[PDB]
């Protein structure tokens, strides 16, 4: 049992060489993380995208031997916390809100939010910002905030919740926080409820009333807290972690400056080098699994080290190098099987919007710290930043 939490911030920091040498002794491995759980790494690329997919790793808290909370417990019927049949169910209800297409229709929208909180940031009379709280974080949660129907007034308090559950000094607090988020949401369906709004939430709360076999109660709050989580909270870090990427990165900052159709390709060598999902959702082997001799009890927590996968040279030549150039197809940023990312366009309009905007109209943009100085979460399931200070001329 490696001890996650004794490594401290310089494992959060760079936790990349600790994968790769446990990587380099077998594909799995029992450590304890900073909150005091045990769990299973999954490390290697081929071995991360086996597991991910691999119907013996269940998504349901039923085939898990830790028990739910009770906050959980009213959370856990969603689509990324379920297996087929109902997985396949509330997939298919909010399948066609997050095409290509659907999301296209949007780009209009996502734009004008950018050209906003970029003027704004400009304003600033020194060029000096902190890129997380002036574009990584109000992005993000205006674009899902409005696809969902969550009134203005509400949405700062998501993003304490969201902080709170997702980065909390005990689990004790991630409890209040999430019954707290849990009992606004259980308010805000009610508040839709027959009020003919358009917004996918009403559109949700309808099909419901209409048919609860369909959708109950219980999986309009889980699909509910789903969508928001990260539509927010792993989006906000892709932008933050990407642009830090690429501004730590001088040599490809100026490559992708000097040619935007680089773009696409730059968005995707940032969720390989620095994507904001470090370890993919838990997973419940349904019976015993052996991984190369080692043996997995069932019931136990199984988290696939997507990070590791991205930084394994067999299959991402020389994978300490950022170039936005770079091959990238195949990479498990969005995962990988039956639960792969239903937001991956959305994502990727918004980061592409945001990075391009940054790079056309900030002169000289750079980083306004070390390294050193930046603060990383130690939750081995994000990564992510406290701050991101810029400037620019
Ligand atoms: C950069 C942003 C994003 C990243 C890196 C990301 C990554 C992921 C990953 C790795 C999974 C699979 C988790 C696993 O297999 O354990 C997932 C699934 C999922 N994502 Fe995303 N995602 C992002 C943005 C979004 C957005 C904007 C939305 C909302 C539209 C969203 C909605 C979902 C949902 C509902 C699932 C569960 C899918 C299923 O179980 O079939 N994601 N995503
Ligand atoms: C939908 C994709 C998204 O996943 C999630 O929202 C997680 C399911 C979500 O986990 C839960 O909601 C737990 C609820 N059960 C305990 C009841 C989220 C908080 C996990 C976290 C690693 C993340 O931010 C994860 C973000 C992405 C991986």
């Amino acid at each position: 049992v490696l001890d996650l939490g004794a490594l401290g911030q310089d494992f959060a920091a760079d936790p990349y060489p600790t994968y790769a040498r446990l990587r380099a002794e077998g594909p799995a491995h029992r450590v304890r993380t900073p909150e005091g759980d045990e769990v299973w790494l999954v490390v290697g690329y081929d071995r991360a995208r086996a597991v991910l997919a691999d119907p013996r790793f269940s998504k349901d808290w039923r085939n898990s031997t830790t028990p739910l909370t009770e906050a959980e417990a009213a959370l856990n019927h969603n689509m990324l916390e379920s297996d087929p049949p109902r997985h396949t169910r509330l997939r298919k209800l909010v399948a066609r809100e997050f095409t290509m297409r659907r999301v296209e229709l949007l780009r209009p929208r996502v734009q004008e939010i950018v050209d906003g909180l970029v003027d704004a940031m400009l304003a600033a009379p020194d060029g000096r910002a902190d890129l997380m709280e002036s574009l990584a974080w109000p992005l993000p949660i205006t674009v899902i905030s409005e696809l969902l129907g969550v009134p203005e007034p509400d949405r700062a308090a998501f993003r304490v919740w969201t902080d709170a559950f997702v980065f909390p000094d005990d689990p004790a607090q991630a409890q209040t926080a999430m019954a707290e988020m849990s009992g606004y949401l259980s308010r805000l369906i009610d508040s839709k409820r027959g009020q003919d709004g358009e917004d996918l939430l009403s559109a949700l709360v309808r099909t419901s009333d209409e048919d609860g076999s369909r959708l109950t109660s219980e999986e309009l709050l889980g699909m509910a807290h789903i969508l928001l989580v990260a539509g927010h909270e792993t989006t906000v870090n892709l932008i933050a972690n990407g642009m830090y990427a690429l501004l730590s990165h001088p040599d490809q900052l100026a490559a992708l400056r000097a040619d935007m159709t680089l773009l696409d390709g730059a968005v995707e060598e940032m969720l390989r080098y620095e994507g904001p999902v470090e370890s993919a959702t838990y997973r419940f082997p349904v019976e015993p699994v052996d991984l190369d001799g080692t043996v997995i009890p069932a019931g136990d927590t199984v988290l696939v080290v997507l990070a590791d996968a991205h930084r394994t040279p067999e299959r991402f030549p020389d994978p300490h190098r950022f170039d936005i150039r770079r091959d990238t197809a195949g990479h498990l940023a969005f995962g990988h099987g039956i639960h792969f990312c239903i937001g991956a366009p959305l994502a990727r309009l918004e980061a592409r919007i945001a990075v391009r905007a940054l790079l056309e109209r900030c002169p000289d943009l750079a980083l306004d710290v070390s390294p050193g100085e930046l603060v990383w979460y130690p939750n081995p399931m994000i990564r992510g930043l406290k701050a991101l200070p810029i400037r620019w001329r």
